[PDB]
DNA sequence: TTTT
């Protein structure tokens, strides 16, 4: 049946007030049927050191890696991560979005992303009959999207404690990560969504623990905090 | 809008 590909950013290092600096990874996957987890994906990390926080980045990051890993496996559709009733990209110009039911913080946002994205949306489906759809949270494959973003942000985590000596990583809503024998197996905390999981490898460097709690600052979301090998 |  139909095969989808989605895209999310999300990946997030905090400062010792939990609150957010920077995002982590930006995650593309094709989902098949019976749509739980990702037949094939794409990973492209960011410095959460100088990140921009107000979206554009991140959806600008999303519908580029998405578009590349959709030009290769040929989805029938590709989910974008903006909760917008399901509007395609192609379509989403300047007076498009002035008449949208958003925040005119979101119309300010949007329509500065509409500028470059809304063409290339229409380019790649005048080549392909591929849409991007403005489905956001009522889409699976973008579910499984964040659920790999959180995983490979635990594997940023992972490999790069060692720069750090300290990290706290805000993992995206209502999910988990657990490590056993050299892989990262993330799943949703949430039973609604029907067992959605995805799972990474990883090269975890003796020495170094971590460590799954709830951030007090952000009601919902899991704090990944990683120690060093000391 | 999106991030946590
Ligand atoms: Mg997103
Ligand atoms: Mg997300």
């Amino acid at each position: 049946m139909m095969r989808i590909v989605a895209a999310d950013t999300g990946g997030a290092v905090l400062d010792e007030t939990f609150e957010p600096i920077g995002l982590i990874a930006t995650v593309a996957v094709l989902v098949e049927k019976p749509y739980r987890s990702a037949k094939e994906v794409m990973v492209k990390y960011a410095n959460p050191y100088d990140y921009d926080l107000t979206g554009r980045q991140a959806i600008r990051d999303e519908v580029l890696l998405a578009i590349e890993l959709a030009r290769k496996v040929k989805p029938d559709v590709i989910h974008l991560d903006s909760t917008l009733g399901g509007i395609e990209l192609r379509k989403l110009d300047e007076p498009t979005i002035d008449a949208l039911g958003i925040s005119d913080k979101g119309k300010e946002v949007w329509k500065e992303l509409s500028k470059d994205l809304q063409p290339l949306a229409r380019k790649f489906w005048e080549e392909t009959n591929i849409e991007i759809v403005a489905i956001g949270k009522s889409s699976v494959p973008v579910r499984i999207a964040e659920i790999y973003a959180g995983i490979y942000s635990a594997k940023w985590g992972i490999e790069n404690v060692e720069k750090e000596g300290h990290l706290i990583i805000g993992l995206p809503r209502y999910m988990e990560v657990n490590i056993k024998d050299g892989k990262i197996i993330g799943r949703s905390l949430d039973p609604r969504e029907g067992g959605l999981y995805g799972s990474a490898e990883v090269s975890v460097p003796e020495g170094v623990k971590w460590e799954i709690y709830p951030n007090p600052v952000a009601r919902r979301f899991m704090i990944f905090e990683i120690f060093s090998k000391r």
